[PDB]
């Protein structure tokens, strides 16, 4: 957390810098402070560059600006300035903490323009201004990537040894990557400036009077807005001081219903806006009104602005956030070895000191392919194309590899596992004190008064709109109703009051007059008559809200004068339905041991109403909800469990959620472990739920679609949006149709990516290593395969098994077993160990088999390598690899049950064929492709038969080796050391708890 200051230098360093030629790895290595140390020029007060560690290292440049003087510098998109009262560095932030409530009302005035024009310069401008880098800066940011370094230095080598035509590829293929990978995160810095783009004209009053208009970017905390009358979104953070509204916090909660927001209670004690929320009006929010009552208009102080709003925290946290494929130590000493061994024999073998540097080097490039990484990417790219066949679309292919390896996905409650609104469940109509049994649609009734108060009151709001249409009287005296009967006009209405939740209206038919009124059901039945109104009211209500369900009560008069003598005609439930598909993708992720969470805004019934029914919490499984009282400072916080009806399952709240993250780090553990539904959680409050779980060493994905769920995608390994503006921005993935059906699909897909790569990887290591080892076995007498048959090996042979065998789909099912996740398991390193020494045993075997003939003679070793050919060592070797190397491309590939049966893919298998003819008929038909290829042209029939017999060996060993190996590995390493105990620290807790269960 500490940090430091640092006040000519420059060209020596610039020069030093460019000098070295690899001081720059130093600086990315591990030390970079003796890098800044130089240039930096190593007090707080006085320094113009700050260095922090966070304990980690990070730079940045103290801004300044003339205001009278003023140093600042921003971090984490969060802004800082110098204060000289106490000479150091204060977050502005945290400048006016804990403001009294009278105090923010003695804002009611807004600022004066000198005040104005200062703390603009002290806060800044109101925009969240995205640091959009040109294409230099991209360029030595991102693809900084060692590889990319290592395959420049071989296209150098290569041009420097006439080997051309593979050097001209490769550096195709990496400027290609490198301009895409570019431009795509170019694109998405734009299309996220864009996003977080505001733009309004907005009124400020001034002491001076006469409201001025102005920008959003020029607010300042401690003007007030004159809030429109008729809507629009929040600009930044603020307080309501005079009037009330309505707003639509569906950017933050993820509902769209209405939610009042009122006035500031004057006084003293602090204002925070964790318990003024209920008055504070938060960035981005749809004001869908504003109703003053009081004074000409409705007003309210600014508090926060820029990145210190929710959305502006929102945001920073998106902008500021195999993997054991990359291992060093083996591949590092093996081309080390291989080298002081080519140079040993070289200088044994008298050839000039330029051939023995550039064929010792060029063993390196033989041994570590540069073509390995467009070889991995090359099945992400099937499988985008495959996704993208069929609504799903991604950015990042490389990121599929992640959703085989995934065990643990999150869902946003509404719009992604339930429709995004409500709907009609249901009218409960009662004559007397009893109702009636719940009716499915309202529209088979009686034309009696409960009909018709479902057919006329409405303010023509989502929700009327869905009451006419289920009741299907269509519109045609302020209208008049066509039942699909009586033609019922509305003869007169009122205004919904917002204080009062009442609404009446007052119709009559050619057939006397009658009023009927909507509203919430405790008050519109306290103006019933208790007569009609019946004895259980209080439980036949609470049965419905317990229940997540949301009810309206109708009442009504045969005609204040209106809404007073009533009786109640029935109640209108409405409910927020399951998406037809959700609880067959559920169960079906359930069955396969991934599990499943729900991560909601909504209150915690709904939820677990709406969890019961998807199938996240089966009709046996018990459901515990952990309740946390805030600290009273006089006794800590403490839990309380509440069992509800009756593998264990914890509904945790949103508030609960931070006190048991701050006053019980050591219990969250056990929490997260088997937590399943996290009920009015705040959009920060989800990305730190992901990074927790993160933190437990799972592998999280999530499947969000509003705007609260955007940080959360972005932290979760596999983001999946449901909507496709405003979260497809961050997410990785987006499916057109919005459903949960996309995450399945994605998931099966994944593993293809995460199976396919692993066969790919290893066919890659076979082809360097095997070459390596064939390479030796010439470079051991003075010879080199060629560099028409290096291309015939390293062009033809790698791209088309590589490419081919990248073509298998899934197997149309998830099982319950994760493929392999570490690239350096034991099975890979078995496999590759055997396999390396069978085709080392066939290699060896068939070069010492070549020298008991009567028709050899060796190559003369006063000649180079490349003049020696043709020659009989060359041709043996190189007719024994060429075929080795299909023989491993072949074996290394995999079926189910990851991908479709590897009899599938017709044009891989076609491909092998093909080239295996080309290549017997090189052994075998004389002269036809030996002159391009300095072949010797092996005469004694016999031997080629048995060389062909040899490489059918080797063939049909490698083939049964793997078989063998993946039928009876996995006994064996279970048959030793039993005690597996896995290291993953879910699966520790899960243990410990299964042990002890942690909620008695
Ligand atoms: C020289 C370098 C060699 C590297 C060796 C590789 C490392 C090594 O040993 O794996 C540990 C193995 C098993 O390790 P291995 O099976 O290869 O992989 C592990 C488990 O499979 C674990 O399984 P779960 O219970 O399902 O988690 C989990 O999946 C992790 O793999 P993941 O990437 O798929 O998540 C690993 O923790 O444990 C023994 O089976 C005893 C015999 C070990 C013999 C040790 C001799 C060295
Ligand atoms: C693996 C090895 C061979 C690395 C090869 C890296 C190339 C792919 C780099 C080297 C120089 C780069 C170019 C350097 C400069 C520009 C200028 C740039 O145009 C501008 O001058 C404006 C840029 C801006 O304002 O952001 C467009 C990209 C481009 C062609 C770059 C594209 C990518 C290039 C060709
Ligand atoms: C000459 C050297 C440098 C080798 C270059 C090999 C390329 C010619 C390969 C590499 C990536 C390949 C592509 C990888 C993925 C696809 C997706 C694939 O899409 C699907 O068939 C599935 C979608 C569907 O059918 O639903 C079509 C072929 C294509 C474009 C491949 C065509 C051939 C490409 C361009
Ligand atoms: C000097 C001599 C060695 C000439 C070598 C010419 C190469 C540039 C040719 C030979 C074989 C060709 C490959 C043969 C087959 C394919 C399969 C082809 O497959 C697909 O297009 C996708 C198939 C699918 O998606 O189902 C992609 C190009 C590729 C790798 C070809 C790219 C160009 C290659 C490497
Ligand atoms: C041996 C056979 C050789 C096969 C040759 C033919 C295949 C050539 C494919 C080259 C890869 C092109 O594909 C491009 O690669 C780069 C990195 O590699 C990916 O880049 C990836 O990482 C960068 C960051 O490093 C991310 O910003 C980007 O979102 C992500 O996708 C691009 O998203 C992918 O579109
Ligand atoms: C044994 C002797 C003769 C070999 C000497 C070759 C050296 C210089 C080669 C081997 C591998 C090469 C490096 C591989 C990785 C990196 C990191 C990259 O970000 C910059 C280039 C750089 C630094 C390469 C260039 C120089 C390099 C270090
Ligand atoms: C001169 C000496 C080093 C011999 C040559 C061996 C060189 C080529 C070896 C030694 C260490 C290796 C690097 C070690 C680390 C990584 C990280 C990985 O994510 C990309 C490949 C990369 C960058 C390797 C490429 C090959 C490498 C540079
Ligand atoms: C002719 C010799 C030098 C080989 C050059 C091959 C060229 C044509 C190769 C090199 C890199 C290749 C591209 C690499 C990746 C992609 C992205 C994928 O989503 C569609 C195909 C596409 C766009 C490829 C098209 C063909 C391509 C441009
Ligand atoms: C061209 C001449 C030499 C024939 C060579 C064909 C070889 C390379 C290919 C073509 C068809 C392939 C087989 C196709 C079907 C199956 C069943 C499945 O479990 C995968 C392996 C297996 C058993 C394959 C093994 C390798 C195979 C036999
Ligand atoms: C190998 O070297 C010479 C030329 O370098 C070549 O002509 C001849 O075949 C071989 N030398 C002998 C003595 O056979
Ligand atoms: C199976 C791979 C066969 C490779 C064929 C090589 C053909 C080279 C063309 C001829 C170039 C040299 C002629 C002077
Ligand atoms: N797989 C990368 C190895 C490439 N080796 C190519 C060697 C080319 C030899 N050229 C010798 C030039 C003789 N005039
Ligand atoms: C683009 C792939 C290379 C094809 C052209 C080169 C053919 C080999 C020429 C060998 C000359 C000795
Ligand atoms: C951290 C990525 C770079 C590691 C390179 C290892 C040293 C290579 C030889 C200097
Ligand atoms: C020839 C190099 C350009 C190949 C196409 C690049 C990507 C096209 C995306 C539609
Ligand atoms: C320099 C060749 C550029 C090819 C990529 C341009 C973008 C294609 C549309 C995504
Ligand atoms: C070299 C031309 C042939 C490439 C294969 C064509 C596609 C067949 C599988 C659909
Ligand atoms: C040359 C390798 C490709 C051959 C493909 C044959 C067509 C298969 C689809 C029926
Ligand atoms: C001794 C004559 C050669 C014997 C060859 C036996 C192997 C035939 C399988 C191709
Ligand atoms: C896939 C390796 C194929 C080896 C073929 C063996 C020769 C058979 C024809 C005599
Ligand atoms: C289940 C299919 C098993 C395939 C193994 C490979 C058989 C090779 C015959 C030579
Ligand atoms: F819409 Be979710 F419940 F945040
Ligand atoms: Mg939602």
């Amino acid at each position: 957390v500490r940090l430091s200051g640092y006040c000519w230098r420059v060209i020596g360093y610039h020069v030093v810098v460019w000098m070295m030629a690899g001081i720059p790895l130093l600086l990315f290595r591990w030390k970079p402070l003796w890098g800044v140390r130089l240039r930096l020029r190593p007090l707080a007060h006085a320094e113009t560059l700050v260095i922090e560690i966070r304990d980690q290292l990070f730079t940045v440049q103290v801004q300044t600006e003339a205001i009278r003087v003023l140093r600042y510098y921003l971090f984490q998109g969060q802004r800082y300035i110098w204060i000289e009262t106490q000479q150091a560095f204060y977050q502005v932030s945290l400048l006016d903490h804990g403001r009294s409530c009278d105090d923010v009302h003695r804002s009611r005035h807004g600022l004066s323009l000198q005040d104005q024009m200062v703390r603009k310069a002290i806060y800044g401008p109101n925009v969240i201004s995205i640091p959009v880098k040109s294409y230099p800066q991209l360029l030595v940011d991102e693809a900084l990537n060692p590889y990319y370094g290592f395959q420049a230095f071989s296209i150098a080598l290569w041009l420097a040894d006439h080997y051309y035509w593979y050097a001209l590829c490769i550096f195709l293929i990496s400027s290609i990557s490198i301009c895409l990978s570019l431009y795509k995160t170019r694109k998405q810095s734009q299309t996220l400036r864009d996003m977080v783009k505001l733009s309004m004209r907005v009124c400020v009053c001034r002491p001076g009077g006469e409201e001025e208009w102005v920008d959003s970017s020029e607010l300042v905390p401690g003007d007030c807005l004159v809030l429109p009358q008729e809507g629009g979104l929040m600009p930044c953070d603020a307080a309501l001081v005079a009037g009330e509204c309505m707003v639509n916090e569906s950017s933050l909660t993820g509902e769209s219903i209405p939610v009042l927001k009122t006035a500031l209670p004057e006084g003293l004690g602090p204002y925070c806006a964790e318990t003024h929320r209920r008055h504070t009006l938060f960035c981005g929010t749809l004001i869908l009104q504003a109703r003053a009552y009081v004074g000409p208009h409705v007003l309210a102080v600014v508090t926060r602005t820029g990145f210190c709003t929710a959305k502006g925290g929102l945001v920073s946290s998106i902008l500021h956030p195999k993997h054991s494929m990359k291992f060093v130590a083996a591949l590092s000493v093996l081309a080390l070895l291989g080298t002081i061994y080519s140079i040993f024999i070289l200088y044994r073998n008298r050839v000039p000191l330029n051939e023995i540097v550039i064929r010792a080097l060029d063993l390196v490039t033989v041994v570590v392919p540069p073509a390995l990484p467009a070889a991995m990417t090359v099945c992400t790219l099937y499988a985008q194309s495959r996704l993208r066949r069929q609504g799903i679309f991604c950015i990042h292919p490389l990121r599929i590899n992640l959703g085989g390896k995934l065990q643990l996905v999150c869902f946003d409650k509404t719009g992604t596992l339930t429709e995004d609104g409500l709907d009609v469940m249901g009218v409960v109509p009662l004559k007397g004190q009893a109702f009636l049994p719940l009716v499915p649609e309202p529209r088979r009734l009686p034309v009696g008064p409960l009909l018709r108060a479902l057919a006329t009151c409405h303010a023509l709001d989502p929700m009327d709109l869905k009451m006419v249409e289920s009741t299907g009287w269509v519109l045609e005296v302020l209208a008049v109703m066509r039942p699909p009967p009586v033609p019922v006009s509305v003869l007169h209405r009122f205004p919904f009051s917002s204080a009062l939740q009442r609404m009446s209206v007052v119709v009559a038919w050619p057939g006397q007059p009658e009023a009927y009124v909507k509203g919430s059901p405790e008050l519109v039945a306290g103006l019933c008559n208790p007569e009609t109104v019946p004895t259980d009211f209080a439980q036949m209500l609470q049965s419905y809200t317990a229940a997540g369900y949301r009810v309206v009560a109708l009442a009504s008069k045969p005609l204040d004068t209106v809404e007073g003598d009533l009786s109640l005609l029935g109640l209108l439930v409405m409910r927020n339905l399951l998406k037809p598909q959700t609880t067959p993708v559920i169960q079906a992720l359930r069955r396969t041991r991934i599990r499943a969470v729900m991560v909601t805004g909504d209150n915690l019934q709904t939820a677990v109403t709406v969890a019961r029914g998807c199938g996240m919490v089966a009709p046996q499984e018990h459901l515990i909800i952990v309740h946390a009282t805030h600290p009273e400072r006089g006794q800590p916080a403490s839990l309380e469990f509440l069992p509800m009806e009756s593998s264990r399952h914890l509904a945790l709240s949103g508030p609960t959620f931070g006190i048991i993250v701050k006053h019980f780090p050591k219990l969250l553990p056990k929490v997260l472990v088997q937590g399943t539904v996290f009920a009015r959680m705040a959009p920060e409050q989800k990305t730190e739920l992901v990074c927790e779980l993160q933190k437990l060493q799972y592998c999280v994905g999530m499947c969000g679609d509003g705007a609260n769920d955007c940080g959360a995608l972005k932290a979760a390994d596999v983001g999946i949006s449901l909507s496709q503006a405003e979260a497809s921005v961050v997410s990785p993935f987006t499916s057109s149709m919005a459903s949960i059906e996309c995450v399945p699909m994605v998931i099966r897909e994944g593993r293809c990516s995460l199976d396919t790569s692993f066969s790919v990887f290893k066919y890659m290591a076979l082809y360097s290593l095997t070459q390596f080892i064939s390479v030796l076995i010439l470079y051991t007498i003075n010879t080199n395969l060629g560099d028409l048959q290096f291309l015939a090996i390293d062009l033809v042979i790698t791209t088309t098994v590589a490419v081919l065998m990248s073509r298998t789909g899934p197997a149309l099912v998830l099982g319950r077993v994760r493929p392999p996740g570490a690239l350096l398991s034991v099975p890979v390193l078995s496999s590759l160990l055997l396999q390396m020494v069978l085709v080392t045993g066939v290699q060896l075997g068939g070069y010492f088999l070549t020298l008991a003939q009567p028709w050899f003679v060796p190559l003369n070793r006063t000649v180079a390598a490349p003049d020696n050919l043709p020659n009989y060592e060359n041709t043996v070797v190189f007719s024994l690899s060429s075929f080795q190397y299909l023989i491993l491309a072949a074996a290394v590939s995999k079926g189910a049950p990851f991908r479709r049966p590897l009899y599938t893919n017709v044009p891989f298998l076609v491909a092998l064929a093909l080239l295996s003819s080309v290549l017997v008929g090189l052994v075998l038909v004389p002269g036809l492709l030996q002159g391009p290829l300095a072949l010797r042209n092996i005469t004694d029939t016999g031997f080629k038969l048995l060389l062909l017999g040899l490489v059918t060996l080797n063939f049909v060993g490698a083939f049964m080796l793997e078989s063998v190996l993946d039928q009876c590995l996995p006994a064996c390493l279970r048959r030793l050391r039993p005690k597996r105990a896995s290291k993953k620290r879910f699966k520790q807790l899960e243990r410990e708890l299964a042990e002890q269960p942690w909620p008695p």
